[PDB]
């Protein structure tokens, strides 16, 4: 009788799973929302310098119209094998956002220690991975106590982690010149310091790390193996061969159901294999609304929780009016952000400008009024940004790359409290001048010259 | 010099090819139409039952308009699982229809006690597979003479299998409680009761199957391997990891033509690269025109063969003037039954309902004359049926689903002699309230409340 | 730590490098226009007779509207074979044209005895491989000095060999009978005479090969072995198990912006998963131009390229205009040859014939002014064409295939200095007919009964 071989079954399900971390696809938690839990563990945040840069590049004439591919194909071919290094050392990639990911090393508080010799191993075997193309990977690194925040309505749900640990991670990784590692402060207080060789950072707490120096016995091959103790879906056995235990997730309506509500429209019609493969990766013209709440305390879970799902619920509805998307949420510039997007698939329309400044200030009016919400700020810019699949064929996600995307964060930050918007879009909007003021010019954290700024100040 | 890998070719021959069983796919028969071929074996008649009812759960808005794929995926799992041991143990999958499946073991006469054993152990590591979803396994067996028939014209070709040992494997099946094997009488005169333990069945002759009870020098493995002397396309020696020889087909103009004729164009036109994967399986308003005929002689092949070739002939003409299309043939109900589906992929018109009608009084008006056809019965349902592959990758076909599906199938048998539709096909055509008769309603098998039902009486 | 499979990695370059030799893949040479090198090597030219027949049966209704897909199938099959062949005899395909194509191995002048005989081995296994299908595979092989030129413009880049051992290989298959390997006079003067044994070829200094007669201590794994020194690409150490190292290309948007520039770009949409694989086989109904340079000296690049790269500039300017594109270019017909087409994918356009006859006047009389072109001959010719991707998964090119793409060229060939076309093209154009003259009828190689040919002459 025979044994014939089992292909690889790319069900539904497990194409949906590369798009989610395990912490999602192996969840199992209530429907109801916000929902919050705490945990703790080691985050690292990677980010490839200067594809925002090649991004323009892309659109120009030598590209020959097939910049978005090329894009697309040289980015990947680098955050791939990112991924693959932070998946053998056993991490979860929470979310990429443009050309940087945020990943996670989820273990009980006794074994923070061990498992911070690990990321800084991995991080360091990164860091390796590129001396190539004018970009560079910095990366910074935290450990702690962590929340995690999922929201959304009985059709979407989003999630995001919160706390100090999230905080200081991406404060280390701002910190990091074009290829250092950084360590936050409680980093540094929790790692083994005996093995771990820093130089300090100036007017600063964060370290920055050297090399490994580990002692006589150690054998990192054997170290690992005892943490994998502690990795709950570390792939093994018979599916050692695999970067995911994901990949071997069976058809489960009930689980889909619930996976899927991540996951945009677009992307389930890819999956589903009702679009061609071609059509997701794209420089496209759209306008991005980079939406910041400030609360009191952003460490909070349990405060600001109720209130990111109230302005969910509000900023959902007026996207939907107005045609827009919501990318990405996490928190980012003292607060949480929600970057939206008018002009995906599917929603290129005439007066996307006006519509993206309507609805800007819509979800102004009414998330100023959400009592724990201290400032709201948004900044909106308009021009080519990439749209498309970054990552792993185990692990990606649909996002944007941009000077826009990086303009309207800038924006959001720079000029807090009110609307913001860049030229293209005042000069492309149907409403009448007087509806907008024009700013004074702030040098601001890489951006080279946008032209005039306005805040949009509306009917008033 | 080197000995490269030769990658695996999915030739259009081979994809077409899993449409079709060995029967067909190694015939090599007469174009000739009708044409009978008259052999032993062995049948096994597999049947999920409850996929019906979840059917018409998977329109709900919990599935976010993507039932149809959730609901490919959760049946194709299962029913993969089950083709897969149908094939390793060394059976010839001959149709699918809905939710069940028809596989054949031919053998010579001396081999058919043998043989059995093997099937029923096959049927009792199918039961095996599903302890899991309110679904359940019911199997059915019969053994001894079965004929042929191919029918068709230039170019469409269908065949079915014929006789006494087709309408046991059926009887068999409809006699299982939830989880049983049940053997026909004959299936039980020739198997070896020696290590077969058996209960009776009441008011019946077919019994149910236990255990196996095998004496003490039996191996299974060794016992399989002597009978695979008997059995012609078992994958052997390099093959042996396939689970199908016709994995191994090669481009072959001729026999490319002769097998493409059993399949239908819509599906061709996916195998051919011309529409994307994700349009075949969908869950779409479709009027359901099933067609039975019954002969004197329903097992006598050279008998009826003619006629129903006969009957072919006028029913594709009229399908194809009121735009329906045949989804499958099969002995039932006492003769054969001709699945047919108004509004598939590329013949979604207006007046499907209407047309469904027409055709189905011409087609009863014609076959009535056709001498051997001793009565015509037709039920005629509208509703959302899914439609799509199912089965393996290896060996799958196009079918439907669906309580209206199931309630035309009971139409036909409990108001026979005549054409009956249920109430969204009388509310919806365009047809004259006294071309119907409103009639009594009967407890059906299988049948929860249809609303009224009508004959269709025509213009007259 | 896990080892995980890496899964093949299919990016955008890989693909494009499919429809490129390794000459240009891995040249690296100046983006300049006309670009000359000159080097050694042996040349093969395999041609299946046969197929152009088969594509007019593949029109017939008995292929009930798949005859493309069959025809591409069937081709395919066989085509693969002879491909996997040459590259694990070390060979570099550069280019197919219909149902031929032409291999080079490029090596030092030391060692061309020796892959002559590397070479004819291989055509002796490629003979074996076709005792089956009314088709025969004739092969001619020359060696000597070759020269390459690359022409183009800043978007669009062609190559071409040059010299006498090029046209020697085109000679030498001409010569063909239906299974014989023919070498070039220089060839057989180069080979090593003591392994390979001959007969003459009437009126011939080329030979026929009857069988190879090795030596008591050879042994061709061992021969091939040491061959492989100068193969600079043959796959080995761990990418021994692939048929070209161009599988193993990555990502680099210098490099891949180059090589697409090769690629026509229907086949680059395909590529890039925006359109359905299944269109880019059809029959389609198109004309073809087949343009012939005759220059005083064909073999001497440093001449003839200046002149091809200025033939080229207008040929592209005017085929913008009209809707044609250059499907190849070769050497042929004693000059440079042109295949053009007039109904592509994304070109179907009415007034097609009409325009490709303005066109061929116009190419006509701006290249019988480029000074070292001596003449210039256009055969034009309408119907339906087999236009698809030929060859191997990791070799293979969009080309055409049928009758009137060998009328076109025969017309080109026995009528000299002239446009001419067939009657499809006469009748079906909108343009008087006295632009037009009746031609004596001419008996073709290879060409049954053309209905009458007729001159443009012009509006003159
Ligand atoms: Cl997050
Ligand atoms: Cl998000
Ligand atoms: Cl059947
Ligand atoms: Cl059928
Ligand atoms: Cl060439
Ligand atoms: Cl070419
Ligand atoms: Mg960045
Ligand atoms: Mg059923
Ligand atoms: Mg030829």
């Amino acid at each position: 009788m025979n044994t014939p071989k089992e292909e690889f079954q790319d069900w539904p399900i497990v194409r949906i799973a590369a798009h989610l971390p395990d912490l999602i696809v192996y969840g199992h938690f209530s429907p109801e929302r916000p929902f919050m839990d705490y945990f703790d563990g080691v985050l690292m945040f990677v980010d490839i310098s200067g594809f925002t840069a090649m991004t323009e590049k892309f659109s120009s004439a030598m590209y020959m119209d097939r910049g978005a591919e090329q894009l697309v194909e040289i980015l990947n071919y680098h955050i791939s094998a990112i991924v693959e290094k932070v998946l053998i050392f056993g991490g979860d990639i929470l979310k990429f956002a443009g050309d940087a990911l945020l990943a996670l090393w989820r273990v009980e508080r006794k074994q923070l220690k061990n498992i911070i010799t690990v990321v800084i191993k991995c991080s360091l075997e990164i860091h390796g991975l590129f001396e190539t193309l004018d970009i560079r990977v910095k990366i910074g690194l935290a450990a702690g106590h962590i929340s995690m925040l999922v929201f959304g309505d009985e059709t979407h749900s989003h999630f995001l982690v919160i706390g100090q640990a999230v905080d200081d991670v991406r404060l280390a990784q701002n910190m990091a010149q074009m290829n250092d590692v950084i360590l936050s402060p409680n980093c540094w207080q929790l790692c083994d310091r005996s093995m771990i060789e820093i130089e300090s950072v100036p007017d600063q707490r964060a370290v920055k790390v050297n090399f490994l120096k580990p002692p006589p016995n150690f054998n990192f091959d054997e170290f690992f193996t005892k943490c994998t103790t502690f990795m709950h879906y570390y792939p093994s056995g018979e599916h050692k061969n695999l970067l995911r235990l994901a990949c071997t997730l069976k058809p489960d309506p009930e689980l889909e159901m619930s996976l899927q509500k991540y996951v945009m429209e677009s992307i389930l019609k890819q999956i589903d294999n009702k679009q061609l493969q071609g059509y997701l990766s794209e420089l496209r013209p759209v306008t991005i609304v980079f939406v910041n709440l400030m609360f009191e305390d952003q460490d909070k879970a349990e405060e600001i929780g109720p209130a990111i799902q109230d302005a969910y619920m509000h900023i959902t509805s007026v996207l939907k009016i107005f045609q827009g998307q919501i990318n990405k949420v996490f928190m980012f510039d003292k607060g949480c952000s929600f970057l939206c997007v008018f002009g995906f698939p599917g929603e290129k329309v005439p007066d996307e400008l006006t519509h993206a400044l309507e609805c800007a200030m819509d979800i102004f009016d009414f998330c100023s009024q959400v009592h724990k919400i201290q400032t709201v700020s948004i900044g909106v810019a308009s021009g080519i940004v990439f749209c498309g699949i970054v990552g792993h064929t185990v692990r990606h996600e649909y996002t944007v790359i941009g000077q826009k995307v990086n303009l309207a964060a800038r924006m959001m930050m720079y000029y807090p409290g009110i609307v913001t918007c860049d030229s293209v879009t005042y000069n492309g909007s149907n409403l009448p001048a007087y509806f907008f003021k024009e700013l004074p010019k702030k040098v601001m954290k890489g951006v080279a010259d946008s032209g005039p700024l306005y805040q949009y100040w509306g009917r008033t």
